[PDB]
């Protein structure tokens, strides 16, 4: 045999998800030349669908019926990326079959239709109505809690969770509808490292992803290699496509037997992601799948709209409340008076746990005490003192060889007066301390041969070494305000 | 009784067609205050579902069964808007029951699926395959040609056709799809009046009309008035409700049937409509409707950025255009030499049939001759000497009383030189004219009681009379550019 490389918890940061040569047993894979030539199928395609696919032979309407040769006729004779489906009878079971190409390759995904055709037009019509009353939304932390419950409500998933991703993709739980009995993950936070480069640009590439059992056995892919490029199948767009053993271990850790999310893209990113958790095996039908990869890419519209008008809102209040301060200061009596105005001040500009204004010798601590940091902060300017603007999510944090410290993990600054030290600073706590306060989803529970890395208890404590004495960093908008600010202040 | 104003074209735009009292005998109307009493019902609801709805009585689980009374008690205790269907079996029919709510007043609508949960499935799939690859189109002209075509696979619709409303709300028939045998009404334009702002309000209101027997006797509802407020009931939102006797007659001039149209809204105003036309009664089953409408949210979206981003590259491309005429006229050593460029001059930077360049006592006409029409336009500007920019989209027509005249129809004139007499015209020709060169859409039909005009040639002709001796006007960005190239010129 060829080489083979063991998945492990050193090396799944790289795993070849896209090509694992295998599908999910629930249903069965053919790949096809452009000229419609079988080049490989799946070891249960004779079990599922009555026939053999011998590589090199071409399908027949003695296997696969006329609707699927005329569906992938017009596949194979089309130009561009195609995408279809049609409804057949093969054998007993009714299928779904799923056409589509990539790099070239034609594949056809036979899914039995498990479920009452009933149950699918009423669970598409509740799909539709998601998609409509969607709209109506005013604000995203509205509309992922109010989607959370009602995707909970019609599919029925044991759990659903909305996911949002940080600006350096680690996970938050922002809402979350559970069985009663089940414990809730609200407000956790899991590292990136729990979703690998790979599966984030799956997530952003399919609309959909499902697992119908996490503790399945793939079905391989024969033969592994492309008859005609000695490369493996790429099967990024496939539905049936397996799952990863080291993913498997972790939602089997959890209990989590099925799984279906629903990506979020805005900006070309995984903005967000709602995934709904069974503790058993779940199947959701593929035409209501489709209803939910049209309210992916509706919600993805709202939400990416609504992002817009908040960072929109965002920044004519800021522009309001700069442009306020900037005349105050020099209407006021004194500029102390207004920077550290408690409503109107610099505090207000961006959020911050504190602020400090230095000027002519003057300082004054706003929301805090920061002297000490403003103080070492110059100390380590004056090895580079040309930076009029200074930013920082990383300060160091001292040795215990001084009682006072930088517990201001990050610092933003200004020097807004060269001739007198007029410096302007933002500062904030780390972002453990942020959250340490309302308390960790740590528990212990029965863990397989991978470690407790494979539960939230230990994907949190990930995630907590990883953000360790960082604050919550600066972001452009507050990059811009800050310049803006200061090219403002050049004036006075 | 009251007085019943008969509807004719002396009175029909003003014709309340939102309370018509009655609706299309497919399905039938229950009528609930707040509280689920029963305000009034259609004639027909004993014929479909075998119960009496007498008003000041309440509905029952024997009459509905309990999921439409589940689906109301819902509606009745929710805050604001309702809008719900579910599928029950009343009688001997399996009906849609679609529930909603407006000016306080609730609605219940039953209507019979004609149709099995197979053959739906597969229509549903086949919309939301529209709703997801309308996506790919990056141009409106090709956006609504394949819709057209795509639209007409899935339903069978004898004709399907595109229409695109125009500044002044006239139609204009930008696509079509249509059977071999069907005469063409590619291009065809219609006024106005055609479809009064009663109409547009609710084409902008409802995104999805249908009629499925324009022969069809409304079935009226008893009481006429509301009880609690002795005024008509809105039926603005219902989907039984009925068409306008004028309507039926154009469409029974034009030998359609049925009618199906789905709505595109962009800036809050009716933009464009897919209009399906049958020769023969065609129902659309409910989940399929509700695809449609999905589909009519997407892609009002859709065009909408589309037509964002057309109106924006115009811009660059104006700008760009403008900047390269002042510089050439900077560098080129006569003025006229640069201005009168057949591809880099003023005839370049807004659409035009004609213009004039007129400096220092100079005259040069640019795509024909306009000298005396730009003389005779100075002359009605001669009354008015500190007019520097005039525009006019309805000039009078001469008479025959001279040989040569004002054959323009439209005129935009600016002063950049007021002591050398500086002038910039452009001229537009009549918009029969600029149409008569595509071929004239009039033919003879037979006709009903309200004569020629419920034709689509009467309407063609009364299109000709409201557009007679008027050009296309100036919209706000051609007179934005006109203005930006004065300032220009003026610097120059
Ligand atoms: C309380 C719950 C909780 C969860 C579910 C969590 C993380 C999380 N993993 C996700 C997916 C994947 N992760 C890995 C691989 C790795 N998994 C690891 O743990 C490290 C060692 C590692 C690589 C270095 C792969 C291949 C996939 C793709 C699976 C596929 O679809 O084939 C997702 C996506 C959405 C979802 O599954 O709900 C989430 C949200 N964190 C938490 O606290
Ligand atoms: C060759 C084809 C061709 C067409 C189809 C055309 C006109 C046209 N009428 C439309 C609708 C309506 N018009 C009127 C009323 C008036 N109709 C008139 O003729 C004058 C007298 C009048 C009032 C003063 C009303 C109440 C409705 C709403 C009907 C309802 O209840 O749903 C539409 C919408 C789309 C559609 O119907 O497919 C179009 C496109 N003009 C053409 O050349």
């Amino acid at each position: 045999m060829t080489s083979i490389t063991p998945v492990t918890l050193a090396n799944c940061e790289d795993e070849p998800i896209h090509v694992p040569g295998a599908i999910q047993p629930h249903g069965a894979l053919v790949t096809l030349r452009a000229d419609g030539m079988v080049l490989a199928a799946s070891e249960n395609i004779q079990a599922l669908l009555g026939f053999v696919a011998s590589p090199g032979s071409y399908l027949t309407q003695e296997q696969v019926g006329p609707e699927v040769l005329r569906m992938l006729e017009e596949g194979l004779t089309g130009n561009g990326p195609w995408s279809n489906s049609v409804e057949t009878r093969i054998g007993e079971h009714l299928f779904d079959v799923i056409g589509h190409s990539y790099k070239e390759v034609f594949y056809l995904e036979f899914e039995i239709r498990t479920a009452d055709t009933l149950s699918i037009t009423s669970f598409t019509l509740n799909a539709q109505r998601i998609i409509a009353q969607v709209q109506l939304h005013n604000d995203t932390a509205s509309l992922l809690s109010n989607v959370t419950d009602e995707l909970r409500r019609m599919t029925g998933y044991d759990r659903v969770m909305a996911y949002r991703f940080r600006h350096d993709d680690s996970g938050e739980v922002v809402a979350e509808s559970r069985r009663e009995d089940l414990e809730s993950y609200l407000g956790q936070r899991y590292p990136a490292s729990d979703i690998p480069a790979q599966a984030r640009r799956l997530y952003i590439q399919n609309p959909i992803r499902l697992i119908a059992d996490v503790a399945y056995t793939p079905m391989r892919v024969f033969p592994a290699l492309n008859p005609e490029t000695n490369e493996s199948f790429d099967l990024s767009y496939s539905v049936l496509r397996s799952v990863s053993p080291i993913h498997c271990e972790y939602l089997t850790n959890m209990g989590v037997r099925a799984s279906m999310s629903i990506s979020i893209v805005v900006g070309g990113k995984l903005w967000g992601l709602f995934s709904c958790h069974h503790m058993s095996p779940k199947l959701i039908p593929y035409p209501v799948r489709m209803s939910f990869q049209i309210f992916s890419q509706v919600c993805s519209a709202i939400v990416e709209r609504l992002e817009q008008g908040r960072i929109a809102e965002l920044l004519r209040v800021s522009t309001e409340r700069r442009l306020a301060l900037a005349r105050r200061a020099r209407d006021a009596d004194d500029l102390f008076g207004a920077l550290a105005h408690p409503d109107d001040g610099i505090a207000a500009l961006i959020p911050c746990d504190g602020a400090l204004v230095m000027l002519g010798g003057r300082t004054l601590s706003i929301r805090g005490d920061f002297e000490r940091q403003a103080g070492n902060v110059l100390q380590r300017l004056q090895r580079d003192p040309e930076r009029d603007i200074y930013h920082t999510d990383n300060w160091p944090q001292p040795s215990e060889d001084s009682p006072d410290g930088g517990d201001c993990c990050g610092v933003l600054a200004i020097r807004f007066h060269r001739q007198e030290s007029g410096w302007i600073f933002w500062f904030r706590h780390e972002e453990v301390h942020r959250i340490r306060w309302g308390g960790k989803p740590e528990k212990l529970l029965t863990i397989g041969p991978s470690g407790p890395r494979l539960t939230p208890r230990g994907s949190f404590e990930a995630w907590e070494e990883v953000v360790r004495g960082h604050s919550t960093p600066w972001s452009e908008t507050d990059l811009a305000i800050a310049e803006k600010l200061r090219l403002d202040l050049m004036e006075l």
